[PDB]
């Protein structure tokens, strides 16, 4: 029950998952808890690195952050 209340869409990046993750495979080293992944599910780039082969995100449907690859992703809309 909170509708246009927790959505917040301004000018904040999004991104649509191709693959299908279930947690696995976890992130290597102590860098944080994985995100479940769905093909169709939208992300929000939280923080982004460059000499880091692993990104960070938030997930819109099960509204948690987690680790994972750029690439096993596509960006929504640009």
């Amino acid at each position: 029950r909170a509708q246009d209340k927790k959505r917040n869409e301004l000018g904040l990046p999004k991104m649509e998952v191709f693959q299908e993750y279930y947690g696995i495979p976890p992130p290597p080293g102590a860098f944080g808890g994985f995100l479940r992944l769905n093909p169709g599910d939208i992300v929000e780039l939280t923080k982004a690195e460059a000499e880091h082969n692993w990104w960070e995100g938030r997930n819109t449907a099960t509204n948690e952050v987690g680790w994972f690859p750029c690439n096993r992703v596509h960006p929504y809309v640009h």
